[PDB]
């Protein structure tokens, strides 16, 4: 028999509840708007698909970042325009402004609302114990708003969160490799970077759903909490699964396998040998003990789980003690 079918557990059908245009992102028409509104200031960094730009808006003198959609299919450059119109105005997701064509190349560009060129890998190895859980509860507010709209980011990591630290201001970009969740609907598991892939990635278990992003929200939090960049360091991606079963443990992953009736690929065999589940105390030391609480582990064991239906969903997480202090803070203020 094949893999046991995989439903998510929250806003499961609110696609489907919606008009076929919403989500049918093939079938959108974009209005292409003119390239020479905008001049380019300087590059911010050139990334796998794209080429980020500092520029002027020259009708009203105003910042904008410029992306570039380097060569890519027209079903993808559709997909990211059709999730960033979906999402605009949403907390803590980056404002798609404009959608222009260069005249001569034809090449597709974004124009975003300006944020500055500081993402969140730059500064959240040096963060307090409150900043830690004030950002992480920033991010959750964007999680948890584009998985209630129908959409997965499948690319969260520190790199694509723009943080404004003056401002205590968050911002989660790079919507190229979302998807909309569909029920029953098997996604590509090439997505996201080694270091951040859930399970099921890995294992190539196709029926995924929001919880993916809860997974690497989990690694960056690892990461911070423990100052261990990245917390799981796998060599390639057969590796990174020998990496999390040697502190997950072996025994919850052969039951996750089980489970769904994964066929796990035959080079796993011979290198996911037998492990222990770790207590987290064993990655506490003392230039990391300020940023390990009781509550973080609680917290951090609840998205670092195999089983994609038992980790938290984003609005679970926003429930749990470690953001009590943040939340009554947000009241305050
Ligand atoms: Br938007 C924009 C503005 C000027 C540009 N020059 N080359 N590519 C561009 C994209
Ligand atoms: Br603003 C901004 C900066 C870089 C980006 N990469 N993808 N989307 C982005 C938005
Ligand atoms: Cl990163
Ligand atoms: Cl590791
Ligand atoms: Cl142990
Ligand atoms: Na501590």
């Amino acid at each position: 028999s094949g893999p046991v079918p995989s439903r998510a557990r929250v806003y499961t059908d609110v696609n489907t509840h919606r008009p076929r245009e919403y989500w049918d992102y093939e079938s959108h028409v974009v209005e292409w708007g003119n390239q020479d509104d905008y001049q380019l200031v300087r590059k911010l960094g050139r990334g796998k698909y794209s080429e980020v730009f500092e520029a002027i808006n020259i009708t009203n003198n105003e910042k904008v970042v410029v992306k570039i959609l380097k060569p890519v299919k027209k079903k993808k450059i559709k997909r990211e325009i059709k999730i960033l119109e979906n999402l605009r105005g949403g907390p803590n997701i980056i404002t798609l402004a404009d959608i222009v064509k260069d005249p001569v190349s034809r090449t597709p560009a974004l124009v975003f609302e300006h944020v500055n060129n500081t993402d969140f890998k730059q500064l959240y190895q040096t963060l307090t114990d409150y900043d830690i859980r004030f950002y992480m509860y920033e991010i959750l507010k964007a999680l948890d708003y584009c998985h209630s709209m129908g959409i997965m980011h499948r690319d969260v990591k520190p790199h694509n969160v723009m943080i404004d630290h003056e401002h205590r201001k968050l911002r989660l970009i790079d919507w190229g490799l979302a998807e909309f969740y569909h029920p029953g609907q098997e996604y590509n598991v090439r997505v996201a970077s080694r270091y951040f892939k859930g399970p099921e990635l890995l294992v190539d278990y196709q029926m995924y759903d929001y919880s993916l992003d809860m997974w690497s929200l989990g690694c960056m939090l690892a990461s911070m909490i423990f100052r261990k960049e990245p917390f799981f360091h796998g060599h390639d991606n057969y590796d990174q699964l020998v990496r999390i079963a040697k502190v997950l443990g072996t025994e919850d992953l052969y039951d996750y396998i089980d489970k769904y009736n994964i066929e796990l690929d035959p080079r796993f065999n011979d290198i996911l040998g037998r492990h222990s589940r770790k207590r987290w105390e064993r990655f506490v030391h003392s230039e990391n003990q300020h940023l390990v609480s009781p509550e973080a582990l609680d917290f951090l064991d609840k998205l670092l789980r195999y089983d994609h239906q038992s980790r938290l969903t984003a609005r679970e997480a926003m429930e749990h003690p470690y953001f009590y202090t943040v939340v009554k803070d947000q009241a305050r203020m």
